[PDB]
Parts: structure tokens; sequence; C-alpha cells
């Protein structure tokens, strides 16, 4: 057995023209279940937001995840690569519009649904990470 992953940390943001509800269904399609505590803060261009943001450590939705994120990025590796830290983190930002038709689409800027995923990696270093998930896809 693996853990694979530790926890995934996730952030995204509802601006004032949004829907929560429909932001949440968004989450729900890459995170089912997450239940997001709320803050508010400044977005793009100063915009005043709620951020939702939680830490998930839930050993169900850690392996549904990584069911999901596996079908996702099969034969992929060489879009995320880069997208690891020093740390054994890879940090993943999926667009919202996308994500709320139940689709998974990696972006790099813009407004998204970022995720910071602690890949098990022991070292906890960027070329274990790499080779832990390479090794998954
Ligand atoms: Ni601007």
């Amino acid at each position: 057995m693996r853990d694979m992953i530790h926890n995934i940390s996730y952030c995204l943001m509802v601006y004032g023209t949004e829907d929560e509800e429909k932001v949440i269904e968004a989450l729900r399609n890459v995170i089912p279940g997450a239940t997001p505590e709320r803050e508010s803060a400044e977005g793009y261009h100063g915009n005043p937001i709620t951020v939702l943001r939680g830490r998930l450590d839930r050993r169900r939705a850690l392996r549904e995840f990584m069911e999901k994120f596996t079908e996702v990025f099969r034969g992929r590796m060489d879009e995320l690569e880069d997208r690891f830290d020093e740390n054994g983190n890879l940090f993943l930002r999926l667009d919202k519009q996308k994500a709320l038709e139940g689709v998974w689409e990696p972006v790099r800027h813009g407004d998204a649904i970022h995720l910071k995923i602690k890949v098990e990696a022991y070292p906890a270093k960027r070329e274990v990470a790499v080779e832990n998930i390479r090794k998954i896809l």
C-alpha cells in the first residue's frame, strides 16, 4: 500500500457576481464533499471576494481524488513536471468554469481552483515527488 498523497490544500474565490453554490458545485467536481472555510479577501483587481479554503486529509476523499487524478493525467506527466516545488508539493490549478462542467482543465493563471497537493515523498524533495507521481501516471 501507498499513501500517494498526504493531504490536499485547496483555495478558490467567489467574486461579487458569482453564485457561491455554483462555485462550490465546481469545487465538488474536483473534491466531492469538500466543505470549505469562508474568509473575506480581495481578489483580482482588488475586487472583494470570499475565499473558500480547506485542508483535506480524509482517506476516502484523498483516495477518490487520486482515482480521478490518475484518469485525468495518465500519460500527461509532462504537463505537471514543472508544477512541483522543492519540498514534495504539487501545485495544480484547474479552470473553475470547466470544473463546474465536470472537466479538469489545468491552467497557469486566471480564475482557478488552486490545489496544493502534498505528495508522499521521502526524502520530501522535488525529484522524489516527481518520480512517485510519474510512476502513478
Ligand atoms: Ni489587471
